[PDB]
């Protein structure tokens, strides 16, 4: 298709104005006291949203060129966002506050290649600085605060995170969840869960909960098929004349073995059910002892799979609590032998952690959480399913923030890290006139967004900035601005403070958006129509 | 009325917003004056005494009408304290 | 000096008047606030004892210029108290 090319600063210009659009929608929501904007909903009421990430989602311009800088800065932004949980609206609002000074610059005769040297160099000792002022978090009153800033500045929903992770552990997997309850909710079951449910919804007990949680159960996992009356009925005349609770997970599902078993369970004569499937290919064999881990009975596997039954002395299968649903099942209880292999527990912390680096962790904590101890699920509430589905994704953006703060730190918080990494930058100094720009350029950016929450309060930003900088020295480095109420005080003490991996990723990803943008000499677009 | 309340005061707030004021701060006057207010009217309210009362608010309630306003005071006569009434 | 005076006294009666305060009780206002401070300043006022405080005006008032403050110091030593001096 025919293609239109713009040049130099042509496709600068087109770019700030895309970036500049973007940002200044974004901006006006940033802290806790963020302005509204307002989103028209086709054939329906508008939105009203503080969010800044809602803002941005619905950010799209007609113009080709002005949108390439929106979305270029989308993009980035969004990165931030997911590898730490908070920080969209930072990255931003750093990304701006970088581009157009770096434009300045430029226009002013400096080398652009010069300044992306000294941008670098100021985003490094910002970095390390910011490493300097972090803490390790204590305990469970900072995973706490950071989760009640990460959110909406909400106590209930930190309350919630804070026990969700004190009951799961510290390597566990932490789920949200729908629901339809008036009240937000916390769910957490022992043991671990299955990617699916009810083999025949016959089996059901009380059918208005929907609900075949079995006693005292005896199942039946099978590496092979055993599902035909021949490879069923010695199997079932054992366990007839034993009693037991039926449980049969096997290879596949079988018409006739549901059919003889929901005429059974018509009968009333064996507790059977089944659930079909969950997993596949060499994932069995952690399912084969995670039911181990439990029943305390050898796995059958294949070897129990031939001969039609199990002979020797082994698959005790005794568990006593397991949960169905739909397309989950939970397996809680039994006589347990937790301990014997927890040496595979061992063995997946000392092997699979140490082939971690080929980006395979997902399927190894994927494993790893649910053959721990147990997992939690937040079960979330709201009036309507709209306001349903954004509370939803802010609980797990904050589940992720609180993650993202154990693994590095904490910083105080409202824009204070950035201004106490900015200080360092005054000692920096280069041996070019025009590296040393880009040193400014930085200094200028970080001290940007705490600017921003305090005009999106209500206060003059530059004036609270000053104050914040004199009471580094007279009070502290904690010392900061408070924006829900107007009034300067120990941000740390507060408990107002943020991840330092957010403000860390902030800064560096808005650095990497602007450095590119400054020096990029054409835009490509098709056309339009 | 909540129409009418609605663009008297966004026109006013506009106003005072021109002229240089705060608007942070104008939200946090109008709140207080909200709270005052809402209290004012409930030492202002008294509660219903019978028949004579629920009639005269049915009435007012619907376009000055007094045969609906009897039918509905009969209804709640009839019908109780804690019971329905459909409109068919 | 005197125009960033007038836009502030401007700016801020119209804020007062946007309020609903009587335009002509404010301009009275303003008349009695002006005497008061009128007078405050002859309180603080210092008289000039000799070259020193001439030096010092003169110095500040040609933008920090200590060259035009001991030039115009000189001619007014020469010239003494009833002297004119000119500038070409
Ligand atoms: N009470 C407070 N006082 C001052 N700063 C605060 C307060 N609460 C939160 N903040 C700061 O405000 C910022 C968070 O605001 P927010 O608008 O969520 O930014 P974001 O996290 O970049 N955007 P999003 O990804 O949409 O959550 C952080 O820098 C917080 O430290
Ligand atoms: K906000
Ligand atoms: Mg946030
Ligand atoms: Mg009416």
């Amino acid at each position: 298709a025919a293609k239109k090319v713009i040049y130099g600063e042509d496709a600068r210009a087109r770019l700030k104005a895309g970036v500049d659009k973007l940002a200044n929608a974004v901006k006006v929501t940033l802290g806790p006291r963020g302005r509204e904007v307002i989103i028209e909903k086709k054939w329906g009421t508008p939105v009203v949203t503080k969010d800044g990430v809602t803002v941005a989602k619905e950010i799209e311009f007609k113009d080709p060129y002005e949108n390439m800088g929106a979305q270029l800065v989308k993009e980035v932004a969004s990165k931030t966002s997911d590898v730490a949980g908070d920080g969209t609206t930072t990255a931003t609002v750093l990304a701006q506050a970088i581009f157009n000074e770096g434009l300045r610059a430029i226009a002013s005769g400096a080398n652009p290649m010069d300044i992306k040297r000294g941008i670098d160099k100021a985003v490094e000792t910002v970095v390390n600085e910011i490493k300097k002022l972090s803490i390790p978090v204590s305990g469970r009153k900072e995973i706490e605060q950071v989760a009640t800033i990460s959110a909406n500045n909400d106590a209930t929903i930190g309350k919630i995170i804070a026990d969700a992770m004190e009951a799961v552990g510290k390597d566990g997997v932490i789920t949200v969840e729908e629901s339809k309850s008036a009240e937000t909710t916390l769910e957490t079951v022992q043991g671990m869960q299955f990617d699916r449910g009810y083999l025949s919804p016959y089996f059901v007990t009380n059918p208005d909960k929907m609900e075949a949680v079995l006693e005292d159960p005896f199942i039946l996992i099978y590496e092979k098929k055993i599902s035909n009356v021949k490879d069923l009925l010695p199997v079932l005349e054992n366990v007839v004349r034993a009693g037991k609770p039926l449980l049969i997970i096997a290879e596949d599902v079988e018409a006739e073995a549901l059919a003889t078993l929901v005429v059974n369970h018509i009968k009333g004569v064996i507790r059977a059910c089944a659930v079909k499937a969950p997993g596949f290919g060499q994932r069995r064999k952690d399912y084969l002892q995670d039911i181990a881990i439990l029943t305390g009975g050898t796995a059958i596997t294949e070897e129990l799979g031939i001969k039609l039954e199990s002979v020797t002395l082994d698959m005790l299968g005794r568990a006593d609590k397991v949960i169905v649903d739909k397309d989950n099942t939970t397996i809680v209880g039994g006589k347990g032998s937790k301990e014997a292999i927890q040496a595979r527990i061992e063995q997946i912390k000392r092997q699979i952690l140490e082939t971690t680096s080929d980006y395979d962790r997902e399927k190894l904590q994927e494993r790893l959480a649910k053959l721990s101890g147990g997992v939690a699920i937040i079960r979330v509430g709201a009036a309507t399913e709209a306001e349903l589905k954004e509370k939803k994704a802010r609980v797990e953006d904050a589940v992720h923030a609180t993650k993202a703060a154990v693994e590095e730190g904490i910083v105080p918080g409202g824009g204070v890290a950035l201004v106490r990494a900015s200080e360092a930058l005054d000692n920096l100094k280069v041996d070019n006139a025009d590296q040393q720009l880009g040193i400014d350029i930085i200094k200028k950016a970080c001290r940007t967004p705490i600017r921003q929450i305090a005009a999106n309060s209500g206060f003059e930003g530059y004036v609270v900035l000053e104050k914040v900088l004199q009471l580094g020295k007279e009070k502290g480095k904690n010392w900061g601005f408070d924006a829900g109420v107007g009034d300067y005080k120990d941000m740390v003490e507060a408990g107002i403070i943020d991840p330092t991996k957010v403000v860390r990723v902030a800064i560096q990803n808005a650095a990497s958006v602007a450095g590119t943008m400054l020096t990029a000499e054409a835009l490509v677009a098709e056309i339009p129509e």
